[PDB]
């Protein structure tokens, strides 16, 4: 019926590749994506100094839910900002309560730990984020490039971002749409 | 001695993944990258509606050369804007005259045709951009994911952007730096 909707939460220090690849691929799949700035409406300085203008502040976007997926990019500093945010905590807890998809990549999954989301799930992260994610043994670790355990979808790094984004597309719009979106990308 | 320098020319309708992946990977390699807005200093609306704030206008950045590489992202409309620009023509002709690297991805190489750059080189493009690039037979076509014929470096699509960016890094900073930058990315 209606198009699916994605909320991508963009914090200072986010990995810009892990932000842009999922936004672009989801839009190719017809998903209505809102890039929401954690700090407000102003441009966001990403980890490698690409500056991205969000579509909306998180403050405004959070009042326009519910979303079919909430997406957490990585970047070490971006994920730390997501992990410290009470607004992010509330959004993720609401998404979990309504059985909606949550997708996080690289260091992004460590914000799930910070907000006590999805405990008892298999997850992956960037190799360098494993110890942080695994503090307390609240998840089971996976080395798969993309991991999905029910409604918790995780992935490892910039180089897994296309696979991550296509897994989101498959979860929301089905395998055929994901395959059709994939072919023009010239993935290996 | 001094750090290498890259000029990335960002036009309305550029493919944002093909802009951000090379910028980020080149910065990981220590290259000083200037994201220069074709139209001026203002934010640029990319093909999938990601909005990127350039570091400088092209008008200003072009006066701060020379650059070790000039990079042309793709996106059908972005490449058409690059192809119509007299400023881009001048920059590319200067870069060719001084035997500097020119790198273009997806539809980006069609701006080389428009500006009569690198004729007689092997090149690749996105499959859907082949006919435009090959009009007149001025290049020899390749299906390699990245193609490099001397100082003309080309590639095929969003899904070849990491390979493209790492090829630029290898050309400017050597194979060892490219390998060191590659490993943390979690490429397949």
């Amino acid at each position: 019926m209606a198009s699916k909707r994605a909320l991508v939460i963009l914090a200072k220090g986010a990995e810009e590749m892990e932000t842009v690849i999922p936004v672009d691929v989801m839009r190719r799949a017809g998903i209505k994506v809102t890039v929401a700035g954690l700090a407000g409406k102003d441009p966001v300085q990403c980890s490698r100094d690409v500056v991205i203008c969000p579509d909306a502040s998180l403050e405004d976007a959070k009042k326009e839910g519910p979303y079919d997926v909430v997406v957490l990019p990585g970047g070490n500093l971006g994920a730390q900002n997501l992990s410290e945010s009470a607004a992010v905590k509330e959004i993720l807890k609401e998404q979990e309560n309504r059985k909606g998809l949550i997708a996080a990549i690289c260091a992004g999954p460590t914000a799930l730990l910070a907000h006590e989301i999805g405990f008892g799930s298999k997850v992956t992260t960037h190799p360098l984020a494993k110890d942080k994610m695994m503090n307390g043994g609240h998840y089971t670790y996976s080395e798969n490039r993309v991991e999905k355990d029910g409604l918790i979808l995780t992935s490892r790094g910039p180089g897994t971002s296309f696979e991550f984004a296509l897994a989101i597309v498959e979860a929301l719009n089905g395998k055929e749409v994901a395959a059709q979106v994939k072919a023009p990308l010239v993935l290996k």
